[PDB]
């Protein structure tokens, strides 16, 4: 926190030393003294994180400024004298109180970097064409309803970020900005995209999440540099056929929360380089046979909350998959071919209609997380003993009456979620779960026993048993809750000497 006199002391130091950078940031300055006009040797002025509500016209004397950093102040305007900054390359105005781009900024035609994030800007003037050297323009988190056609005169634009505004369309002249590689349009109101979009042959990241798009232009097939395309939460029900076949480096695609009833049509060429595929919250009724036969590096597929009633014949060929989310479908069984997924670390199957699991589940030797909550499981296969990497197993609200004795081979298991089942007892093999930390048993109205070997679980720090009768245990013990129950199992069981 600097007083006026301290700020003066710092300007006088900087001009004395003929320094080219003056940093007065993070100082709670309310006013910048006029004396800064003497610092004509300055090429960089940092004034960010202060309490400035106005910038003195004297700053326009800093004829050699290349960088002016003004973020996190309360500026609502800039002096016209900033005309004189003929070399200003970068201007940073985010987190201020601008209701507009100050009109002088449109005369700083040497700018290549303009940051206006988090303001209240409502307009971008036709004059934006004066700034033909801009390569990075960021106006996200403002109140822009429209981009002018003059935006197409920024042929050096590399990064255009207009996230979190109110755009309903884009000017077709945006297609003249053929150098754009990062275009973020998330959280607007976009009703469509112009067909000139395919001109952007260097575009590699296109963010369209949270808009009102109902269709994609077939021209998007020509953005062959695309590496990541996010269309989450629009109203898209189909893609032009073989659009994705044309996207030869696409590696991350999100179609979540749209209107799809099928996969995009066009054969396995669509997903050959795909690494992450997010299609949750649609009505996709099947995974086509063959779509991932070329997807050498597919490793995250999210199909949560669709209309899957089974899995395709070639499902076990997805041998590089790491995370597979199939929750909130209508699956009635998992095919024995699940055993092919030797890379699988995360399997999410919650809230389907499963009564049993396949034997092949035991071949998933890398599986770390298995989420089976809200099914109808009536038993666990004995092959679960071979899930040697299993660390989290969630079974909340199934129909289990017991566990397989093989469950005690799961020595990496830290979290066992058994709440809301029909358990009558746990196996004595519970006791070799060396790393068990969390055991949830709440709401098992038929569980009248706990095995003594639960005392052998030396890392057990969390247990719930609310609404379990436990009537083979002394009433006042189980009334005391988990601390007394575990204490009773350790001191009054056969392992008293080794725990
Ligand atoms: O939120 C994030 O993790 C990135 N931001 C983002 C993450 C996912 C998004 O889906 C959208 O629809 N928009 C998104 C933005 C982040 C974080 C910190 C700094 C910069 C960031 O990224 C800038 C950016 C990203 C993209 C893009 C579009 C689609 C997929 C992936 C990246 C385009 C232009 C820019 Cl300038
Ligand atoms: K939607």
């Amino acid at each position: 926190k600097s007083s006026n006199a301290e700020v003066i002391k710092e300007l006088n130091k900087c001009r004395e030393e003929n320094s080219m950078r003056l940093d007065l940031s993070k100082r709670s300055i309310h006013i910048l003294p006029s004396s800064i006009k003497e610092l004509t040797q300055l090429t960089e002025l940092y004034l960010y994180s202060n309490k400035l509500q106005s910038l003195p016209a004297e700053v326009g004397c800093l004829v050699n400024l290349m960088t002016l950093a003004l973020s996190e102040n309360s500026l609502t305007s800039l002096p016209d004298s900033l005309d004189n900054l003929k070399k200003l390359r970068m201007l940073d105005l985010r987190h201020n109180k601008l209701r507009e781009i100050p009109s002088v900024v449109y005369r700083l035609d040497s700018l290549t970097t303009l940051y206006l994030r988090f303001n209240r800007i409502t307009t971008v003037e036709k004059d934006i064409k004066n700034l033909s050297k801009l390569s990075m323009l960021s106006i996200r988190e403002n109140k822009i309803k429209q981009l002018p056609a003059e935006i197409g005169e920024l042929c050096n634009l590399i990064t255009l970020d207009v996230a979190h505004n109110q755009l309903e369309h884009l000017p077709k002249e945006i297609g003249n900005c053929t150098q754009i590689t990062n275009l973020d349009l998330q959280h607007n109101e976009l009703l469509d995209l112009p067909d000139t979009i395919g001109n952007l042959s260097s575009l590699s990241r296109l963010g369209l999440r949270y808009n009102r798009l109902s269709a994609i232009p077939r021209s998007l097939a020509k953005c062959s540099a695309l590496e990541e395309l996010n269309l989450e939460n629009n109203n898209i029900s189909t893609l032009p056929e073989s659009l994705l076949s044309s996207l030869v480096k696409l590696n991350s695609l999100t179609l979540a929360r749209n209107c799809f009833q099928l996969y995009p049509v066009g054969g396995p060429s669509q997903f050959s380089t795909i690494y992450s595929l997010n299609m949750e919250h649609n009505r996709i009724n099947k995974i086509p046979f063959g779509i991932f036969s070329r997807a050498k590096v597919l490793s995250k597929l999210n199909m949560k909350d669709n209309q899957l009633t089974s899995l395709p014949l070639d499902f076990g060929t997805w041998t590089s998959m790491v995370e597979l989310n199939l929750a909130t479908n209508q699956l009635t069984k998992i095919p024995e071919d699940v055993s092919g997924l030797v890379s699988l670390e995360v399997l999410i199957l919650s809230n389907n209609l499963l009564k049993k699991l396949p034997h092949g589940l035991g071949n998933l030797r890398k599986l770390r997380e298995l989420d089976l909550e809200e099914n109808k499981l009536e038993s666990l296969p004995n092959e679960i003993a071979y899930l040697k990497d299993l660390q989290k197993l969630v079974l909340t609200n199934n129909q289990l009456t017991t566990l397989p004795r093989g469950i005690g081979h799961l020595t990496n298991l830290t979290h066992l979620g058994l709440g809301e089942n029909l358990l009558t007892h746990l196996p004595e093999e519970i006791g070799t779960l060396e790393n068990l930390e969390e055991l949830y048993l709440n709401d098992n109205p038929n569980l009248h026993s706990l095995p003594f070997e639960l005392a052998l679980c030396s890392k057990l720090s969390i247990m719930s048993i609310e609404n379990c009768p436990l009537s083979h245990l002394p009433p006042q013990i189980v009334a005391g809750g988990p601390s007394f129950i575990i204490q009773f199992l350790k001191m009054q069981g056969p392992y008293r000497a080794m725990v």
